[PDB]
């Protein structure tokens, strides 16, 4: 699908390009090769020039007597030259510098040639703006350049995003464009950075850009602290009510239980109803959370490992209700399961409280990454050695697998047991096997712990929990801007862009 | 409240300032704006010039035909130009360099114009000298510059603080001004650095400046070692006497106890009186310590966590006396409480003894920061799981909460208990709950310990206990200087400033 | 054995060398001194010049009217000038640079003078090419230079190994010579790097050179994943069959056991036959592995510590069979030993699964390096203290060594025992000895663990498991190349060298 | 005591010094001031000039028409100019460079003016050569310069210490002067570095200088390996004999024991005699070791902590003999004590065996530095809490201190005990006290371990055991040189200086 102009752009023989354009060959068309091993640039000469160190060629292409190159052209994916430039970024110092410079130059040139049109709002077929993709794909450099972009040339000042409302000696106040940042209402940058599954390279590094962290802190201190505390208090109240109702369970038999006229019975019924309603609410919240987020199965356990616990607790409560209305005695078992699991899940609110711990990330390094491994290996060892031992046994209580495993389990943990290291032949063989099993398992545990410590030392000497907490609570006085005035457009109309006031104290470069 | 001269100082159009002053507009007045978002400089043109890179403007302002600018002017807060310069410091290399240079230049110029006056002793309304505020607010750079300041120009040599009594080849001896350092008797710098609540940025970094550490070591080796050892010995004697008196408590009944003529009874009465007197003394010492220090409630536990223990021990002893003189049998309980707590508090003297341990700071990282967290979480888990278990129980001894919690406590710690994992339905449910509880609690403990180790490795690869011990013991042969002679004043009078002899061995720059 | 030309080469008096050669003295001969304290260079003037900063002298020697120096001469060891240059490399930046430059220059010059001959294929008496020795002896720099060598001069382009099939803007594809790399079929470089005993300096650092890692990954993802999973599955199946057969062992007496017509008996016989066949297969695989590798006795335990376990398991199974066919009752003991050991050896497949753990190298730092040390020291302590204690004992059950050691063992581990700290004189002496023993042993354990952690922190902050797994499984759709065309030889014949396509995305130096 | 010439040397007015010397004032005399706050230079103008950046003045002083300055003058301490220069060194890069240059210049000048005299052998009143003091006082730079000193000027080449017997291309062999290094027979440098108490700054850093480490390794591989192994074997034999003799102790009563004619009795008597002789030998070796070393009391435990153990073991054996020949039954107790302690002391030979452990220095960081601290604190806690508890007790078995402490000891370690948490009032008080005691003690232990790990990580990331082992075994085929020839003296006599051949492979600077 390649055409001569594409090769000339690649060869950069600007004489040949000028000769091809002098006849007026073409300036758009498109490449559609399977290769286009491969390399993607937007299947256009405009994008090809913009992406491969061509300022002269792109300047010549965008406007010319024979056939001006439309800058608003949308490709099969809708990849505009700006969106293609975003797609090509690779997060390198030289590459980042060059791509930011190219973005600036192309934007200013397009504005100067066509001031009425605004290329920033252009979106692809998927329905994403170039900044939205820069955030989704993890392009830190392009995002950093855009979020604090500024233009110092008349007739295109409107394209800038950061300004300086007033400067005073050392202190000077700067304004930031929050449009498409806090509430884009469609694919807000914060939302995309937060939602996006955990494989993007620099999800954490992209929430430290200047406006974002301050915006999150402002939202927090505005309302989210109160929302979080209210949720914590109401959850504690619900758990206390559930515990009180479950403690006073009647022992007559085979529910349902008939209401007896008394204050205690009325209170018990009220508490039962409230607990069931709360469990039902949790079930619905979890199911619709899953519906609207649609996370990857791989991310269910690595991420969002608390919502699953809440959902299964709700499942336990619902199963308890079902068994309660079926004349069964296992409703109590299900109820106690749910109660204990809720008391455990109360830990979710440990966050939002600095005092409770700053480095609570080892929970994820350990409750799965090492606990599950150790349990698996230990169970395999248990089964194998128990089978060997029971095979060695002649008769008695321990010629069965379960009895032998239950006691080989006891020896290991120091509970010990009644010494059945006796009453059979091959005494030395049995003692040797027992020693081997106990040693090996404790060796394995010792390794898990050594690995934990060795990882934590540099995980803590090499390097956002609230960045997610704030958004989730927000999505359980929510503007974060005031519609300032930053001049006018190419036309003479007041421009309003939800500026976020920020003031920094500086004491040099006066 | 801003006036044209203020703007001109900000704009730095020294032509415009010269024109404004040529008419003789004004050179003092004051700014009083709510803003004066904000920025503080001393609400004067003199301070404004001194604080914002103006040497020419300040030189022109301080003296001029039309209206010389009084350098001794005191503002609403009493902020002199020097005190304002101290207030503006932000602890940056360039900012520190500039502010120190400005301080030097302004001091020398003011001395030259008005040699009789001494601006250093000037104090604000609060009653603090500029050095005192530099120490209180945590301005390390300004303090470091001032403490070892020196002037190499005749007619202003008196303003210097560091000198060179005699230089000998490699070795040369320098003298340091200790006025307002060791015993200012009002707001001594050491005292301010020590008292100041724990939020100042660099309280530790400000006790390493050259004179201070040597001064503290000299005071220590002079007297404080002996004072500390004497206190330790007398406390041990008192504790031994108290233990001996408490051991021989009579068992007759319902004090007070009538004196029986015998040597043992006389000794017992003497010991009881001495112990009560000591407890009373501790109570008074603690109460008046609290009165004269008035620490923040937030700093009671983080800092001064031993004085609180001593005070509560004294409270226990006093309550014991009160119950003793009321015909009650709980005086023994209170007495044993106080005795045990004093034996524990004996640890306070572990400091002052290098040999006992250099890195004993983990006490603070752990006895509160992790012990309290773990206890809280473990108690919550205990309550929830015990309620669940007792709800599951049908009848018997363990259908009560306390009996179940007392045994669920025993399983966890390896004491175990008589196996009540029996004699009821839902056996598997109970065993599952028990396993969950035990596991979870030990998982939590394992995390606390991992966090401890991971924090300690770099707390000990990244970075004063005696700096506080020495001052406190001093405040339970206390001069640290000898009134040397360092020349004369602008007048012809001998100058005495409590020089502290210091000699350093150097082998370069000859 | 040294001759004047050798000294002149050492002295570098190129005038004297030219005068010696003008008469036509000689250009080959050989040195044979015991010294040739010592220094090896290939016992030739050609090699001596090439190895000691002589380009002019080597250029003059290789060709001259009087006596051209044959470059293909082979010495007593067969050390060609190229092979000698490889032997002299010492892995230093300057030395590496110089030796690579000398190799390049000598190769190109030899090709230009004698294009028909190919010096690369030349091999020593041992039967190794220069690259093979560079890999065997651990010469990283020479290997790195050779593996990605390239020549930019006509008439010798064939000597190059790396090419550029097509370059496209940023992306450009390069081809690598895999001849003598993947399957040399004689002494392949990968094979030599892997086999070579563990004393070579940089066995790990030599498997990161550009082509090698990508080649290993390609082989893995091609077939080795499937081979490994198939082996794991079949081993699990065999172990399950063995366990099932061993569980149902009859209890009649004194094998062999007569076949009773029933489905269960048929299945039991089938399982027994399969298990014996598997053990026999493992025995043969291990013995022939040892035969064909012939590792050092020192490397048996440090390396290949799993094959030994498999072999001894097979030995246990064979001994079980032998005792089974001899009317003995210890076949069961041998069978259970083999069963347990196989269940343990199942851990070998933990590798090949990232998820199970990345840092599983501490196994080697600990299962031997610390476990064996601790066991040895603890057993010595046990023997000494038990002898002392039994000597102290007067009469009773514990006047024998075994009874005392069995109980001194119990005290230490917290099992405790029936308190025999009673019923004899010198009570305090016994208690003191017991305390000493217990303390000392736990002190020793505490040290082993401290050393483990202190080593692991920097072993994990300072710095291939699959590099060996892949080769071993390969040697349990195996080409890794496609016979590309890279031009022609000095003659006009198509050249085929098993190119490995590789494409790298680069965004600079255009 | 200062004289005008001293001041002029200090002022460096070489015109004034020339004028003072023109009259011929004096060139020796001496300073004797109490100051000579202070600064020591050798109380001479020659030493003063040499020590304070004076080459011109020292050159003028050493020789002049009026009064040549004797360079061999010895002061009150005998401080020659060279010895004074050694004394003044402070181990700084600039100071080290300058002092080495001054030493070189003064030595060469003194040799040229007076070639017959040799200033190196000059010794102070204490009887030490300048190199000996450089080693004793910890002057690393001066020692490093001297040990590999070289002079490239005829008529003074003899003063050099390092030479080059033969250079061959890359490899070149250098010879080192071992006189006064290996066996000075008086105050050998190695001996001084080893003996010297543990306060010298860089005892370790001074055993890495080029000749010393190679010399130690050569001595080791020559004989010390065999000596060490022989000692280990003979000690093991003696311990086995002692254990066998002690096992068969007769039980008749009240030694001495009459000899009964039998092989067993003869063997028993032989073993007893051998054991007593060995203990006696150890006692004598230890006492005379202490006599000839005379270490500081502070260094007895920090250093040489194994010789003390051996000596006390010998004391136990001797006391056993004494009680044996006095008709007492405690000879057995003493014998078992000595036997157990010897079995423990066997650990001393763990060194000399790399395999047993490289980082076995934590023994010293822990067996004293933390074990003793923890034991002390724990015993204090034990006493205090036990006194409190026994005071609380009313009657029964535990109204005595020992019974209560013995059980409060048991609770802590998990042995537990028969639950006496019962049968008295103030139940809650007792339980609270018990919890407090147990917690506090385990908290303290946890801290000791945390400190251990935190210290070991950087003690092992920041930085000789055999350096001491080798010397001690040597001092339980001992030349290490061969009397090479290195030219002649200023006279025409062959010079012999025990050269140590050393050859280094170098591949640059040809
Ligand atoms: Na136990």
């Amino acid at each position: 699908g390649q055409t001569a102009l594409h090769i000339a752009i690649e060869r950069r023989n600007m004489t040949l390009v000028t000769l091809l354009v002098e006849n007026g060959a073409d300036v758009q068309a498109a490449a559609n090769g399977d290769f286009f091993p491969g390399f993607y640039f937007g299947e256009l000469p405009l994008s090809l020039a913009a992406c491969t160190n061509q300022l002269a060629i792109v300047k010549f292409l965008l406007q010319n007597s024979w056939q001006p190159a439309d800058i608003s052209a949308r490709d099969s994916v809708g990849n505009t030259v700006l969106h293609a430039l975003v797609e090509v970024a690779d997060n390198t110092v030289d590459n980042t510098k060059f791509v930011t410079s190219m973005y600036n130059e192309i934007l200013i040139l397009g504005a100067k040639l066509h001031p009425t049109l605004k290329l920033e709002e252009i979106t692809n077929r998927k329905g994403l703006t170039p900044l939205a993709l820069a955030a989704s794909s993890g392009k830190i450099g392009v995002l950093a350049y855009i979020l604090q972009r500024e233009i110092h040339e008349p007739e295109c000042r409107h394209l800038s995003r950061k300004f300086t409302e007033w400067a005073y000696g050392p202190v000077h106040s700067s304004l930031y464009d929050l449009s498409c940042i806090d509430t884009c209402e469609k694919n807000s940058v914060l939302e995309v950075i937060a939602y996006s599954s955990s494989e993007t390279p620099n999800r954490h590094d992209m929430l430290l850009v200047e406006p974002l962290n301050r915006l999150l802190q402002d939202k927090w201190d505005r309302f989210v602290k109160r929302i979080f505390y209210f949720n914590f208090f109401v959850y504690c109240l619900y758990m206390i009510i559930f515990t009180a109702a479950a403690y006073y369970r009647p022992v007559e038999g085979l529910p349902p239980y008939k209401l007896k006229n008394t204050v205690g019975d009325y209170f018990r019924v009220t508490g039962e109803i409230l607990s069931v309603s709360g469990g039902v609410y949790f079930f619905f919240r979890g199911i619709q959370y899953f519906l609207q987020r649609r996370p990857s199965l791989k991310s269910l356990f690595v991420d969002s490992y608390s919502e699953i616990l809440f959902f299964v607790q709700s499942l336990f409560m619902l199963v308890s209700v079902v068994l309660y209305f079926s004349q069964r005695k296992e409703y109590v078992a299900s109820m106690v399961f749910s109660l204990a699991m809720g008391w455990t899940n109360m830990l979710y609110y440990t966050r939002g409280f600095q005092q409770m711990g700053i480095y609570a990330v080892m929970i994820e390094k350990m409750i799965l990454r090492d606990l599950c491994r150790f349990m698996f290996v230990y169970l395999v060892f248990l089964f194998g050695f128990s089978t060997a031992v029971v095979t060695l046994i002649e008769d008695g209580k321990y010629n069965s697998l379960y009895s032998t495993c239950l006691e080989l389990f006891k020896f290991t943990i120091g509970m010990g047991d009644l010494e059945f290291t006796e009453n059979y032949d091959f005494k030395a063989v049995f003692i040797i096997l027992l020693l081997a099993y106990v040693i090996l398992t404790y060796i394995l545990l010792l390794n898990m712990l050594i690995a934990l410590m060795g990882e934590t030392v540099n995980k803590i000497a090499q390097e956002l929990q609230r960045a997610i907490t704030i958004l989730d609570t927000e999505k359980s006085a929510f503007r974060s801007g005031k519609l300032l005035q930053v001049g006018f457009t190419p036309d003479g109309k007041d421009d309003y862009r939800w500026c976020f006031r920020v003031d920094e104290v500086n004491w040099t470069t006066w």
